[PDB]
């Protein structure tokens, strides 16, 4: 699972998803957009769990059941994997939108 290192690394750097930054770069604390408090999508950024689940198929992954979602799925991956981990506040918000907030291991 080296590759979910490089593809939030990349996706975070790119500035090109919707929700997905950094906070605080020396840290490594990051966001990923949250299920719920969801704001409509601007024109010049990209769904970021699509492109998720779109590399997870790059890698020969199983497609995901049809009782889960790419947002469940990334944090799943993120914890097994010990890549990234949470620390209250589990959260924060840009505007209306809620977003998960991440650290990196």
């Amino acid at each position: 699972s080296e590759w979910l290192t490089d593809f939030i690394i990349d996706a975070l750097d790119s500035g090109r998803f919707w929700g997905v930054g950094w906070l605080d770069e020396q840290k490594r604390i990051f966001t990923v957009p949250g299920r719920n408090r969801r704001e409509r999508m601007p024109e010049g950024f990209d769904d970021f769990y699509e492109a998720f689940l779109e590399e997870r198929r790059r890698h020969g992954l199983p497609e995901i059941p049809e009782t889960e979602t790419g947002l469940g799925c990334f944090g799943r991956l993120l914890r097994t994997a010990n890549r990234a981990r949470q620390e209250r506040p589990f959260t924060i918000y840009k505007g209306k939108m809620k977003l998960n907030r991440w650290i990196m291991t």
